[PDB]
């Protein structure tokens, strides 16, 4: 079957670009030189992060960036294409810092998508930046547009798509056409902002990269896995925000589509996308984290899972106290609540008191430090076996990860993902996916095929009766029904007619 | 202090109009002469019923009607205006028999409201019939337009209103304008057909007369009160069909407005109407029944209430077994499942074995026949004290009842309703409304008054936070909210400033 995408974000802060060096990890912890030809072949896309949208409403680099240094970092990434003729170096506009509701550039995203004129100017600028610096496509990473801004956002993506397609013909790039993707919400609260129009949002895209991580963190009162594949009934459950999206569905429809409370998992985000009509599985890309999130003040009994904790949830980390034992990266970056997999692996080999445990429902690992009362949720090569099998089974487009610079020095996590999809000597045919909780919502745009007698006008139906009419199977919600199916409150669409 | 409307239907079948007499109750049980001047003064409206919509898609009398006789009957009703200058003799078009989905004339209602041309033609015919026969207004009783037919129905009511207001000016009736009313569903199931557009339906009307009765009957498996004011937790509950109406509301909005299951009561229907914006309490009229519904084969334990039964639900009554002991009218009308208050009163005092009991949650009476296993749900002057106080407390337009011919010969039910609203020596200040279940849904039309600090752009809000914005009070459904009420679905409008 078609090769699965392996999309790795490459994030480098402005100060690191300005002082870019490949010989001092205290200045640039993960230079591009860490990506060898072998690693370049394991990737299909690298999303350079991040560019922004300025007050002139055009795509642009942070003005503090030294432009020559930026071109040089980008060149090192585009030079990797020499080793992999399928590789694309995309650039991502946005990210949380720039584009969140209270972000430094949020107004620019909202204003840029407002009118046909602003959208054209903004789209033209994305193509100009892509060609000027040598990128191969555009990833929009606005976190996140909401209700009133969605139509503009959709029109902007359509315009960018139109310009990129023309550029591909102009540049004779049919063999490796310019692409357009977005980073999408991987949890129902943020997803509810634009869920109703998902089909229109995904249509112009090669892929929608779901941010299926950060599903747990110090900002929540109960410790949990931040990227559980499936649910654990013993873990916390959440309000299903999609029930509040402007969908126009009935109470029964909303309830059947959006069980609540539910387990906030990777499988839930993926299935919520597939429930919508017009959202093809092949465009859905599952994101995975190359970092873990840590909590302190946890109780014993369940390895630190599902415990109250004493971890501040705000940003920036408000204290000078670095309590994640062995995490020297946390000290350098001034936050003991997050650590790259590279660092977590070193902690696990440093005999610091951590026990690596495994939850076989969620199919994810976690660290527990009994002596100090610490819990860390993270992902590794083992949880990726299950996530890679899920991507194959669900016919998803591939995997995305945040971020490359957090893999260990040998690039084991990236190598594992590539191995699970492509290695002749890896066989997951017997991998047991477990009995973790699956998301089982059904939407009016993903009904199962059902069979029932054609509706008969003039007939009075009892409660629970099933009939086929105008392409669907309908069920009555009460009795003495003398009206036909369709619009009328008494009938509920429950299946599709073959 | 606006006088409460007292709207009584006057129903007379075609065969009775054709053989009309005021001196032989075996032929016409309730002639117009039974409406004495004292009774005429106690009514504000009499809804003459029923006319229909014919194949020409125009308002018209049943074609079997002797017209000269019909005019004589109507003239007798309008002559009553000599005794009460506020009285209106309305005529009602429809009713269940003619207009239900499977009724003989249903297609005519559906077709009459379809186009601008058919609506204009139908509307003109209503005013023509009104003027020709001397009626004072039009009451539409289509039971009931379905979702797809509602926009047509609304347009038809608007056209009739336009023509009536024109006619009022042309006839110098500013002191007693021609009126337009409809008989509205009094239960959520039928109400769900047009509930989403209630404001538009009610705008052209003087009143929407809720048929808040027949909420129990032989078609239901469990015996129950047919017009409980409030709910009894021991009784049956029902699926709230309104949560499936095409409202476009969110899950939280639907759930808060439509608890399910719920108690199918008079209060439920009234509150359901008040939950919609644009439905003024003053236009809502509570219907009450002047008849009871009977069930056979009931068990003991709760006086016949909430029991299984063996009563056929089909129409016409599918048997010749008249089992309602003492009900002579039932034999005459060939159906032991329904009895006028007049007949029930006689049964109760005739030593036929009925015990009158009272449910103090529903505030309604019922009869139980222990020997034969019978249950009868009905209303009387006592249940009417609670319903009239409710009408006053809720600032409703008044009361409507089906039908005049079922009151006793002294007119006690009508006199009771009039007393409760207008007697200077009647005092219900101490009348306790009880602990029966109230319908507690909240919708756009009945948000509670609240106060909250003004929403502040830039501020992040936790779950449960309350703020004022755009004239309403809002509450967050989850945490870390960063945009504004009306622009972020995390906010639920819970109050009115």
């Amino acid at each position: 079957s078609t090769r699965k995408a392996v999309i790795g974000y490459y994030f480098i802060p402005t100060n690191q670009i300005n002082n870019y060096t490949e010989t001092d990890t205290s200045v640039v912890p993960f230079p591009v030189s860490n990506i060898t030809p072998a690693k370049a072949k394991q990737l299909t896309h690298i999303n350079f992060s991040f560019l922004d949208i300025n007050s002139n409403l055009e795509c642009a680099w942070d003005p503090a960036t030294n432009d020559a240094k930026a071109r040089d970092v980008v060149n090192r990434l585009t030079a990797l294409k020499a080793h992999n003729p399928s590789l694309r170096i995309m650039f991502s506009i946005g990210g949380w810092y720039y584009s969140n509701d209270l972000g430094v550039s949020h107004a620019n995203y909202v204003n840029a998508v407002k009118t046909p004129a602003s959208r054209a100017k903004f789209a033209q600028s994305c193509v100009r930046i892509m060609k000027d610096y040598g990128f191969d496509g555009v990833d929009i990473n606005w976190e996140y547009p909401q209700a009133a801004e969605v139509d503009g956002f959709i029109a902007a993506l359509q315009e960018i798509r139109t310009l990129l397609n023309q550029q591909t013909i102009t540049d004779g790039r049919q063999a490796l056409p310019y692409q357009l993707t977005i980073a999408g919400a991987g949890g129902a609260f943020f997803l509810s902002r634009y869920y109703s129009k998902l089909a229109q949002i995904v249509a112009p895209l090669d892929y929608i990269n779901l941010m299926t991580y950060d599903l747990a963190g110090p900002w929540e009162k109960v410790t949990n896995h931040q990227a559980a594949l499936f649910g654990d009934a013993a873990g916390p459950t959440f309000y299903n925000a999609l029930r509040e999206a402007n969908l126009g569905w009935s109470w029964e429809e909303l309830t059947r589509a959006f069980p609540s409370p539910f387990s906030l998992t990777v499988d839930a985000a993926v299935q919520q996308h597939l429930m919508m009509e017009g959202v093809p599985s092949a465009k859905i890309v599952m994101g995975v984290p190359f970092y873990g999130r840590a909590f302190k003040g946890v109780s014993g009994g369940n390895g630190g899972q599902y415990s109250s904790h004493s971890t501040p949830g705000e940003d920036p980390y408000p204290s000078t106290d670095y309590w994640l034992v062995g995490c020297e990266e946390c000290v350098r970056d001034k936050d003991p609540r997050i650590a790259s997999y590279r660092q977590l692996e070193q902690m696990l080999q440093g005999n610091y008191g951590y026990q690596r445990l495994w939850n076989d429902k969620t199919k994810t690992p976690y660290l527990y430090h009994a002596q100090n009362g610490l819990f860390v949720t993270y992902d590794d090569a083992e949880s990726f076996k299950y996530k890679a099998k899920y991507i194959k089974q669900q016919q998803l487009g591939g995997v995305m990860f945040w971020h490359l610079g957090q893999d260990n020095r040998n690039g084991d996590l990236l190598a594992a993902l590539d191995r699970y999809f492509n290695a002749a000597d890896y066989d997951d045919s017997q991998l047991d996916m477990g009995t973790g909780l699956r998301y089982t919502g059904v939407g009016p745009g993903n009904l199962p095929i059902m069979t029932a007698p054609a509706y008969v006008p003039g007939t009075t139906y009892a409660q629970g009766a099933l009939v086929s009419y105008q392409g669907y199977v309908w069920q009555t919600k009460w009795g003495y029904i003398t009206s036909a199916p369709g619009s009328d409150s008494a009938w509920l669409k429950v299946g599709r007619v073959a």
